């Protein structure tokens, strides 16, 4: 009758230890995994403990479906206030004058902030321009073949991308210009997934405005790195920003979308001004168009990750980020590796493993097998995605646990020794092999020590260093 009853009041503040040791292992096994392996992939990082705290928040609890002063349900007060706050950090840690620039924090993710976006200004079947999938693009910016629309961008509108130049490696933004004025799009995207250099935003603004189209940057990749002044800020050009909240930016997984206010346009006779509307069409897009009740313990996450966004330590971080790239870009080019456009302005490079000999296909699994971890990614002047001849290498996560210049050169050094192991599988299994034949050699008896000497060597370098989070 009650004994049963106190068993449920017990269940429900039981410790994930003792509720549930299945999942509580699957937790703890990961935690060793992200110790002892040595975390190259561009869109990694590592969430502050503060900002993992306020995850697990009471927040969780409350639906509040709306906005602050225009809510659905009652008893908001204090999401109010938190929602309130997360937004006014937002635009102070890009340094935005709330007149002339709003945000809203309630996108789950990056992609759900960009589909917002769409949704809103562009319309059904509006046409978006963004940089082509293989060329260092993200599939929410549109990705369609001959047979059919991948993407949900392409799905509900109507995109198509523009490209990088296959021989210098920069976005070819002539071709960009002319493309627009055939195409007419409602709005371009300046954002990248896999690119190193800065985007030149005046004159991605320049031909937006020949075209009629608005500007959206999605500055997902380089969020931490834009607030912190290390990069060239999208908002002094752009109409739109949208972003991803974790990545560079260290906070728990959401987006925001930072839009335009106050005076648009005005007529040079009548003194009339035209007024930004973006405010009201992306808040109605987010809800009641796409979302339904905010995650109001991401929004605390978000709001936290921002205030710490806001430091010196911070700053100091993402300096050390791009320091970190630029030693990594060239101890490899010093050991003769092709990195796409030479370097990088950012936290991140793409490796042409054409110059040694191989692809990326083949060297991530490699490197994967000795704790070393990156993605293939195809190179400007790929004759086909299936067999992708770079690797993308970005240097956020390993500088959020304290590696230095000197250190990153080890970790070149190390990279390197992978690929002469992914050199010496590729030759043993023949000029004619598949990829399916290469994996399985790896995993294979004669390539077994080898693999465990380079993976051990790899696990006690990382193992050296402090892993944010617990
Ligand atoms: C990371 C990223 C996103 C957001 O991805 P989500 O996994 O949906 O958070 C969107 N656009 C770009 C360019 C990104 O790099």
């Amino acid at each position: 009758d009650a004994d049963l009853w106190s068993s449920h009041d017990k269940m429900l503040a039981q410790p994930l230890k003792d509720s549930d040791v299945e999942v509580y292992n699957i937790i703890k096994k990961e935690s060793n995994r992200q110790r002892v392996g040595l975390e190259l992939i561009a869109s990694e990082n590592f969430a502050s403990r503060a900002v993992l705290e306020a995850l697990g928040s009471c927040l969780n609890n409350k639906y509040s479906e709306g906005y602050p002063g225009q809510r659905y349900y009652g008893g908001t007060e204090f999401i109010d206030e938190l929602e309130t706050l997360c937004q006014k950090r937002a635009l102070q840690a890009y340094k935005l004058d709330p007149q002339c620039w709003g945000v809203n924090v309630q996108p789950y993710s990056g992609s759900p902030a960009n589909f917002a976006v769409y949704t809103a200004l562009v319309e059904p079947h509006g046409r978006i321009m963004g940089l082509d999938l293989p060329d260092g693009g993200h599939l929410t910016h549109g990705f369609m073949t001959d047979k059919k629309k991948i993407s949900a961008t392409s799905i509900f509108f109507e995109s198509m991308p523009y490209k990088v130049n296959p021989d210098t490696g920069y976005i070819n933004y002539d071709q960009l210009e002319e493309n627009a004025r055939l195409f007419h799009p409602k709005l371009i995207i300046a954002g990248t997934s896999c690119y190193s250099r800065n985007l030149e935003y005046a004159r991605l603004r320049k031909i937006a405005d020949e075209n009629g189209a608005y500007l959206m940057a999605d500055m997902a990749h380089i969020s931490g790195l834009v607030a912190a002044g290390v990069v060239p800020s999208p908002f002094e050009h752009c109409h739109v920003v949208t972003t991803t909240t974790h990545k560079t930016l260290r906070g728990c997984r959401a987006g925001m979308i930072f839009y335009r206010k106050g005076v648009k346009s005005v007529d040079p006779k009548t003194g009339k001004e035209i007024l930004y509307n973006l405010e009201s069409l992306i808040n109605s897009a987010v809800f009641p168009g796409l979302q339904g009740g905010p995650h109001n313990h991401a929004i605390a996450g978000v709001a936290v990750a921002l205030k710490q966004a806001m430091t010196l330590e911070f700053k100091v971080y993402q300096h050390q980020v791009v320091a970190n790239c630029r030693a990594l870009s060239e101890a490899l080019t010093e050991l003769g590796y092709k990195i796409v456009t030479g370097g990088s302005d950012n936290h991140l490079i793409l490796v042409d493993l054409r110059s040694k000999g191989t692809d990326g296909g083949r060297a991530e699994k490699v490197l994967e097998a000795c704790s070393i971890a990156c993605n293939k990614n195809t190179c400007p002047g790929d004759r086909s995605a299936l067999r992708p001849s770079g690797l993308r290498l970005g240097t956020p996560a390993l500088t959020s646990r304290g590696l230095l210049e000197k250190d990153f050169q080890k970790v070149a050094h190390f990279i390197h020794r992978g690929i002469e192991l992914t050199l010496q599988i590729q030759s043993d299994t023949g000029v004619r092999a598949t990829l399916k034949e290469f994996k399985e050699r790896l995993a294979g008896d004669k390539y077994q020590a080898a693999v465990q000497a380079l993976r051990e060597e790899v696990e006690s370098f990382a193992s050296l260093f402090p892993l944010p989070g617990l």
